[PDB]
């Protein structure tokens, strides 16, 4: 029942807004909580509850949050977030 996809996310390198989601940390995973009107993540059609297992190169694992969230701000800097997600059905 549930999908797994990739979906990419775009903005301006170094731009002082994220890209529109917040995580929702629900160990051993993390999902989307919330995808903001207007905002690139909505633009991409990334969905609330999707779990995230990955950006770019960086496979989440709950036995290295640290990382995971220099990935984020990596990725802010790069402006590009490419996601694999789980979309449960
Ligand atoms: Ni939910
Ligand atoms: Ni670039």
């Amino acid at each position: 029942q549930f999908s797994d996809m990739r979906i990419s996310i775009n903005q301006t390198p170094g731009k002082s807004l994220d890209f529109g989601f917040t995580i929702k940390w629900d160990i051993p995973g993390i999902f989307v909580a919330s995808v903001e009107a207007g905002s690139p993540a909505e633009f991409s059609q990334l969905q609330v509850d999707d779990e995230i297992i990955a950006i770019n190169n960086t496979k989440f694992s709950y036995n290295d949050s640290k990382e995971w969230e220099e990935a984020m701000a990596k990725a802010q800097e790069t402006g590009h977030l490419v996601m694999d997600v789980r979309r449960y059905g």
